[PDB]
């Protein structure tokens, strides 16, 4: 894949620490993504990269007087509309779950209030896959019962690779 070619690419290049770590944010943001583009496959829903507060809005309730509320203007990754509840979804890629607790506290703070003016029934869902072991943990009580089962073949191999290759270049530095 020209993902990898591109990445080793800037890898093999890169000189300085600064350049270096917008290189590490694009890794890790590459492997939620592929994360994010299995699962949406393995469950047939439509793959989104981030979508608007305010697009889920008008989606689920097209009637919606939009200016007639508080917004906050925040891109979860995904959603599903079940016709009766709202699902809000993020997908996560790593091995501990502080990522999972800050992201469910800013998202029920931020979403949940404003859903609950609307009368949108609502949930906040956090799927997160472990990228060694490629274990599946699921934030969500609806979630889970609408999948039961996750048919995803993950392998993250690539993307440690790029990773440890970055930070073995980078070792003496900070
Ligand atoms: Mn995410």
């Amino acid at each position: 894949d020209p993902m990898y070619e591109q990445f080793l690419q800037r890898i093999q290049a890169v000189r300085t620490a600064t350049v270096a770590k917008d290189i590490s944010a694009d890794i890790l943001e590459a492997r939620h993504d592929y994360f994010g583009r299995e699962l949406c496959r393995a469950l047939d829903i439509e793959y989104r990269n981030a979508v608007l507060l305010d697009e889920i809005i008008l989606d689920v309730y097209p009637g919606v007087n939009l200016m007639e509320y508080n917004v906050p203007h925040v891109t979860p990754d995904n959603y599903i509309w079940t016709g009766d509840m709202l699902l809000i979804l993020d997908y996560k890629v790593s091995v501990g779950h502080d990522s999972t607790e800050v992201t469910y506290k800013k998202y029920t703070t931020l979403i949940l209030p404003v859903m609950q003016e609307i009368g949108i029934n609502t949930e906040i869902c956090i799927i997160r896959a472990n990228p060694v072991t490629n274990q599946i943990s699921i934030v969500g009580e609806q979630f889970k019962r609408l999948f039961p089962t996750i048919p995803v073949e993950l392998n993250f191999a690539r993307f440690f690779e790029l990773r440890k290759m970055l930070l073995d270049k980078f070792a003496d530095d900070e």
